[PDB]
């Protein structure tokens, strides 16, 4: 673990990284997709072979030795607000049984469900809200990664105002 684990906020593309492992903010069908999805796609696509898993879920393939965690959040176009905030908690309570198994230091995690799967929503406080319940009892240092200046900023208040 970590010697004192902590959340940080970057506003640069996934890809370039520089933590032990990734999660992919994945579709159901391991397909490459598109924003998140795709530049991991273009950066680690042996971690594509075998990743389909259902929504909901967490599932990890490596790229070498590199772990990339496929975490599947819902489609709020498809899934009722209940159903999809209950699928998406789930998606990242499999995160963190998966950073804890794999015992890296450190993780690097998009904000699920904040993209093309909104629904057409503002969903950062929402998501990262059910980011912070799964990590928080995991002693992994937290790296999260986005690209609206906006979103860094908020996302870097909701940090701070804990500590
Ligand atoms: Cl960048
Ligand atoms: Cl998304
Ligand atoms: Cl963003």
């Amino acid at each position: 673990g970590a010697m004192a684990p902590s959340y940080r906020v970057k506003r640069m593309d996934i890809a370039k990284n520089d933590e032990e492992c990734v999660v992919n903010a994945a579709n159901p069908r391991g397909l490459p997709g598109d924003g998140v999805c795709k530049a991991v796609y273009k950066k680690w696509p042996e971690s594509f072979k075998n990743s389909a898993t259902p929504v909901g879920t967490a599932k990890t393939v490596m790229c070498g030795t590199y772990p990339v965690i496929h975490a599947v959040g819902p489609n709020f176009s498809n899934y009722t607000e209940s159903e999809g905030d209950r699928e998406l908690a789930a998606a990242y309570r499999e995160v963190a049984k998966e950073v804890t198994r794999l015992g890296v230091n450190s993780v690097a995690i998009p904000l699920l469900s904040t993209g093309v799967y909104s629904g057409g929503k503002d969903r950062l406080t929402q998501s990262l809200n059910h980011l912070f319940t799964a990590m928080d009892s995991t002693d992994a240092d937290v790296v999260i990664y986005c690209r609206d200046k906006e979103w860094e900023k908020k996302i870097s208040e909701a940090i701070q105002m804990r500590t």
